[PDB]
């Protein structure tokens, strides 16, 4: 939730991501948990995508009188995956994957009337892993990783409907008979709905590491930890926004007005870390169950502020997170030498505490229903398909002058495709 993504792999998409610390069927669990590494003897290649089809909606009326309801907020997305996984020892391996963990997309048209609060917030990244692994014994592994992570990343605001408030606001006053009042509001009815009020982008590369223990308590049942780290983007972008100069100063609550004309944007982006203890038991030839608990540590997300080459502040969004937890459950159905089948249950507690809710980073508890299949060519190829239904609460936002609901859903598609070369490290 909040910006996090769990869409590293189809064949997890169908188990609704429940104990992924812990299944190593296929290579893409390795990005999850390095220690995994040590559950495979031959080189495996695995690669994909997952299709993002978000149902996210706002309604509301502004004080101005215009309906703030706005209908699929949230673009769709494609978010592909690729893990490659091999044994260097009987005791040492090695694993490569590019994933996403971290993306967002909330965009409204930018005549919108609480556009100020609206318009586009955009964060995509990608993650580059490379990973190794040590197998203590038959019981016990051992895995780290190193990350480098590139991201780029875009907000733009819009005036919406302010200049209507505030000039209606300025003609009920004393002061709108006044040659000053007038003035003003004269001022403030020209300012267009799609005036853009702060825009800020940048790409950059941050840095991190992860870390995986497992623990096999024999052959068909083994349990996991793993950790990875928190990582910050130093963003150096640009920034500017098209209102005069001559609006700051006055401690009105908009962004830095700069005329129009761009100055370099210092924004620190801190992606949180993330812990997860995970199950897998296999209890039966054809059956396995899988379970996992993660905490993500939000409290690491206060707050979107961009700051000059000054130190000034250019833009600044209060979040405020919360650490938030993940629970997940689900099956696998091992059906026989081409089919298997799984399902999966999960809930992501939201990390937005409601007197931190925006539109632009539209939150709320999901709960996840998924389903999928894997079907074996042979002993060495297979195809992953799956399918996950996610199901949000409607919300109450409060935001700016403006108040409004947000509801929530989505639904995901995954297809991966698994190779194992013919081949062993063996000495
Ligand atoms: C004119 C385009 C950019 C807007 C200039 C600054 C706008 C900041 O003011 C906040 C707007 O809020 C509207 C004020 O509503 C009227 C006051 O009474 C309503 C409070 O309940
Ligand atoms: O009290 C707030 C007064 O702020 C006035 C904003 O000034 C208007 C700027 O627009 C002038 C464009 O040249
Ligand atoms: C926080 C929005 C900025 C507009 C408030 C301006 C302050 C006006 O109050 C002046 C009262 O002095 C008499
Ligand atoms: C002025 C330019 C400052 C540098 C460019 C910054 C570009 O915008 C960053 C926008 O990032 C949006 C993040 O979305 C929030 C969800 O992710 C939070 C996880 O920490
Ligand atoms: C307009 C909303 C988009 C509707 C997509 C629904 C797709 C449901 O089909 C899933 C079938 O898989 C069965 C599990
Ligand atoms: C992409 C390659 C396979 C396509 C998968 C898409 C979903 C279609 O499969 C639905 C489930 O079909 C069940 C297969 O039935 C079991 C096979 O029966 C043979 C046993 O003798
Ligand atoms: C409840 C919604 C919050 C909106 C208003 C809250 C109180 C702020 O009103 C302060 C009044 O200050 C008036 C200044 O208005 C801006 C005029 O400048 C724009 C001229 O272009
Ligand atoms: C290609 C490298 C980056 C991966 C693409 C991600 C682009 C940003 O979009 C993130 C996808 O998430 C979209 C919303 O996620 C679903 C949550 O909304 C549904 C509400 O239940
Ligand atoms: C569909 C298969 C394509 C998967 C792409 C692998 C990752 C590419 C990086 C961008
Ligand atoms: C616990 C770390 C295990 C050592 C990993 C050795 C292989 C690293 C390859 C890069
Ligand atoms: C809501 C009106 C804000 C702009 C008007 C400025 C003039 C204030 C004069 C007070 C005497
Ligand atoms: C804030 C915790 C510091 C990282 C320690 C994690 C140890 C790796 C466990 C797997
Ligand atoms: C925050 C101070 C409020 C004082 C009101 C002064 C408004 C003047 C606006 C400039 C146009 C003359
Ligand atoms: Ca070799």
């Amino acid at each position: 939730a909040g910006g996090q993504l769990n869409e590293f792999s189809s064949s997890g998409l169908g188990r609704a991501y429940s104990g992924e610390g812990a299944i190593a069927d296929d290579a893409g669990n390795v990005s999850r948990n390095p220690a995994l590494i040590t559950m495979f003897d031959r080189p495996t290649f695995s690669a994909g995508a997952v299709y993002i089809d978000p149902d996210v909606n706002i309604s509301g009326t502004s004080p101005s009188g215009r309906s703030l309801k706005a209908d699929n907020i949230a673009p769709t997305a494609w978010v592909p995956n690729m893990h490659f996984v091999a044994p260097i020892n009987d005791q040492f391996g090695w694993g490569a994957s590019i994933t996403s963990n971290y993306g967002l997309a909330t965009e409204f048209n930018d005549t919108y009337a609480g556009g100020s609060v609206g318009g586009t917030t955009d964060l995509e990244t990608m993650n580059l892993n490379l990973s190794g692994a040590y197998r203590l014994n038959n019981a016990w592994s051992f895995g780290l990783g190193f990350n480098a992570v590139y991201a780029r990343a875009k907000i733009e605001r819009f005036a919406g409907d302010l200049g209507q408030l505030v000039a209606g606001q300025i003609m009920q006053s004393p002061a709108g008979q006044t040659q000053q009042g007038q003035a003003l509001a004269a001022t403030a009815n020209g300012i267009d709905s799609n005036t853009k009020i702060a825009h800020l982008n940048g790409n950059q590369w941050g840095f991190g590491w992860n870390a995986g223990i497992l623990y096999e308590l024999d052959k068909n049942n083994r349990y996991a930890l793993t950790y990875r780290s928190e990582v910050k983007i130093d963003f150096k972008g640009n920034y500017s926004s098209d209102l005069n100069r001559a609006f700051n100063n006055y401690g009105l609550p908009i962004p830095t007005a700069t005329g129009g004309a761009t100055q370099s944007g210092y924004l620190t982006l801190n992606l949180p870390e993330m812990w997860e203890v995970s199950g897998y038991n296999r209890v039966d030839p054809q059956w396995a169950i899988h379970y996992s608990l993660a905490y993500t540590s939000w409290s690491q997300f206060q707050q979107l502020k961009a700051t000059s080459t000054s130190g000034d502040t250019l833009f600044q969004k209060h979040e405020g997170f919360k650490d938030a937890y993940r629970i997940a459950l689900g099956t696998t159905y091992y059906y026989d030498d081409n089919w298997t089948f799984r399902t999966g249950i999960a809930f992501d507690d939201s990390p937005v505490p409601a007197q931190n809710r925006s539109i632009s980073i539209p939150d709320q508890d999901r709960f996840w229903l998924s389903a999928g299949t894997t079907y074996a060519f042979n002993k060495d190829a297979s195809v992953d398909v799956g399918v996950s239904y996610m199901h949000g609460q409607s919300v109450k936002i409060n935001e700016g002058p403006y108040q409004f609901e947000s509801e929530g859903k989505a639904w995901l598609f995954g297809t991966n495709f698994n190779y194992a070369f013919h081949h062993h490290h063996h000495h």
